[PDB]
């Protein structure tokens, strides 16, 4: 249908605009839709974009508002004191501020639907909340409404929540438009989605982006497809991939690179309230933190990720057990059989399950996919699904049988409850992935796996050497392969932070010279250097001019192929803030050829200093543009858990940064 009201070019300069005479008498019926195209690149801390209120003395809490915060949160209030109703619905990290230094036009659609008793908000084509209530309050049924206002709420005759920004277009309709109709509204988005709610992964959440440009020109991306909200493991998480063959303009439907079947892939709206938000899928195996590299010799693409047995994550993994037994030089995966209190089995040659107590092979074998066979017949377990139908998280069998995997809760044979690293390869640049293989332990029998550094591995330019950074307590542990990923050895590099989440990414400054940038516990990004292709490492130094929080955030880094200001250049992607995971920047550093020092000369602001920016991936696209896939929210904040469609992709040119 047609709008009942439409206006535009409203400048909000800390002074409200009254549209009462234009709008109030046009409102009718119990359902309404507001469509608003607006900019706010310098918002106040809390500001109202649109208001309907009773402005009379004694009725200061009778109003409807659409508001935003300078954190990028968007929300509504719907309040009527006589009715005893005070609804507040919002979602953090819903907005853009600036892109390439210019204010972004956000397209907001708010639907107030009396039939379904639901309030739904979209921004930039993304649903950010959908809230159903028992007692519906139509936005124009607020007792004594006499003002319609842009850029404030008129309460008792005064301007509250004054806004700084502009409303380029606003339309209202006396209808709750359908989800279908919402999708036809034109957008002006500065970003794209590669992975998103409702795609082939069926995960409602994503975290931990990667990007890597392949020699064919294809750009590949991997990600955590996270099912049980945005929580780290323990959870259900798969690794998914997508690629672009047109310099990032379009992306393929995702496929899985690593997946478990013990729990269903369910798209779930995870609870965000303070009582339930820490609900966590607790009986599922998962993968977490992926990293990708391309091997020039074999032409293979190689992806590693951490692997977590059922119910396990970083916090409860057995730190004193690798999960392997060393028998005369080699490492064998240990297994515990149901009923036993110890691990009496190992997986030997050809997947044969061997009883360590009796030194006899058994009737069981472990296949390719870490599945259990008995006398060559596949065993199964019943799959679980999750729900909140009872008011709390329930994990229950769903009737479906899936192959019995040693990483599963219901398996007859179970691996040690600790963290592992697995690798998969693709021979068609991401169109399909091989079944994963566990990497051997690198730090001995009595040490849990190291933790993969998400992002990119490093392919040395003038050899066949491949390196993946990992971390553990007290060191970076570099995994090095010179045979296309068939065998690996470690190179340990001490760091002076005990139990740091030392997520590390590498650049090759020149032939054989690697600089690694990494997250610390000090508020500053650290670095170290190898001048022998990863064999040995320097002591740790710090980057000045970038601030992180005490807990830190993952940083991504590439060596740019083209000179900038006549110099070799490195580009770093990171939040730059002491107050949270926000203020994302790309920082361009120019290399001094005399000592390999780096002059960090340009800081490009991805969006406002107050808007969220957490883990990130950067790559030089084949056309020398820069692609960035990043978490556009504070993934540390306990207020911003479980947001959908916040991992976003942008395209930048080198001139945008400088």
């Amino acid at each position: 249908i047609s709008p009942i009201f439409q206006g535009g070019s409203y400048q909000l300069n800390n002074k409200s605009i009254d549209i009462s005479s234009l709008l109030l008498d046009k409102l009718s019926g119990e359902s309404q839709t507001v469509v608003m195209k607006f900019k706010a690149d310098k918002p106040n801390s809390l500001q109202a974009l649109f208001g309907l209120s009773n402005s009379k003395a004694g009725f200061k809490n009778n109003y409807f508002s659409i508001f935003m915060r300078d954190s990028g949160e968007i929300g509504v209030e719907i309040r009527d004191a006589q009715k005893g109703i005070n609804y507040l619905f919002s979602r953090p990290a819903s907005l853009w501020g600036k892109h390439k230094g210019q204010a972004v036009e956000n397209t907001l659609v708010f639907v107030s639907d009396s039939k379904d008793k639901t309030y739904t908000m979209y921004v930039n084509g993304i649903e950010v909340f959908s809230e159903t209530v028992d007692t519906f309050l139509p936005i124009s049924n607020i007792n004594g409404i006499d003002k319609a206002t842009l850029g404030a709420v008129n309460r008792e005759g005064k301007e509250h929540y004054l806004a700084k920004g502009s409303i380029d277009e606003i339309s209202l309709f006396n209808k709750a438009i359908s989800d279908q109709e919402v999708s036809t509204i034109p957008l002006s988005n500065p970003f794209q989605l590669i992975f998103q709610s409702g795609d082939s992964t069926q995960a409602n959440y994503f975290r931990i982006p990667t990007l890597y440009t392949l020699s064919s020109g294809r750009v590949l991306s991997s990600i955590d497809a996270r099912y049980g909200g945005t929580h780290d493991s323990k959870s259900k998480i798969n690794i998914a991939t997508s690629y672009s063959d047109d310099n990032g303009k379009t992306w393929s439907e995702p496929i899985f690179a690593m997946k478990f079947n013990d729990y269903e892939e369910q798209l779930v709206y995870w609870p965000r309230d303070n009582k339930l938000k820490n609900s966590q899928i607790s009986g599922s195996a998962s993968f977490i933190d992926s990293s990708i590299v391309e091997d020039k010799k074999s032409g293979k693409t190689i992806l590693l990720a951490d692997v977590m047995p059922a119910g396990i994550g970083n916090n409860n993994a057995n730190k004193a057990d690798s999960g392997f037994k060393e028998i005369n030089g080699h490492y064998y995966l240990k297994l515990k059989k149901n009923g036993d209190n110890d691990f009496r089995y190992t997986v030997r040659e050809n997947g044969v399950v061997y009883n360590e107590t009796t030194n006899k092979p058994t009737n069981y074998t472990i296949n390719d996919k870490y599945e259990v066979l008995e006398g060559g017949k596949s065993l199964t377990v019943e799959q679980y699904s999750v729900d909140f139908d009872s008011g709390s998280l329930r994990e229950r069998h769903n009737g479906k049988q899936v192959p019995m995997n040693v990483f599963y809760k219901d398996s007859l044979f179970k691996v040690t409850p600790t963290n592992y690293i697995a690798m998969t390869t693709s021979q068609n640049r991401g169109e399909s992935w091989e079944q994963f293989k566990l990497l051997p332990p690198f730090l001995g029998e009595k040490h849990n796996g190291t933790y993969l550094c998400p992002g990119q591995g490093l392919a040395l330019k003038s050899s066949n050497r491949l390196i993946f950074a990992t971390y553990t307590s007290g060191e970076l542990t570099y995994l090095i392969s010179d045979d296309s990923g068939q065998t690996w050895k470690k190179s340990s590099a001490s760091i002076p932070f005990k139990n740091a989440t030392a997520e590390a990414q590498m650049v090759e400054l020149r032939d054989g010279v690697i600089r690694t940038f990494f997250r610390t516990t000090t508020g500053k990004i650290a670095y170290m250097t190898s001048r022998d292709s990863g064999e040995t490492w320097s002591k740790v130094s710090y980057i000045d001019g970038i601030q992180q929080t005490s807990y830190g955030t993952q940083v991504s880094a590439i060596k740019y192929s083209q000179l900038i200001d006549g110099k070799e250049a490195v580009i770093l992607s990171t939040p730059n803030s002491r107050s949270g995971r926000k203020g994302g920047q790309l920082v361009v550093g120019l290399v001094n050829k005399e000592d390999d020092s780096i002059d960090w000369k340009y800081h490009y602001g991805i969006d406002l200093p107050s808007y969220g920016y957490a883990y990130s991936a950067i790559t030089e696209l084949p056309n020398h543009h820069i692609g960035v896939l990043f978490e556009k929210y504070d993934s540390w904040s306990r207020n911003e858990l479980h947001l959908s469609n916040v991992v976003q992709y942008i395209d930048l040119e080198i001139n945008d940064l400088t």
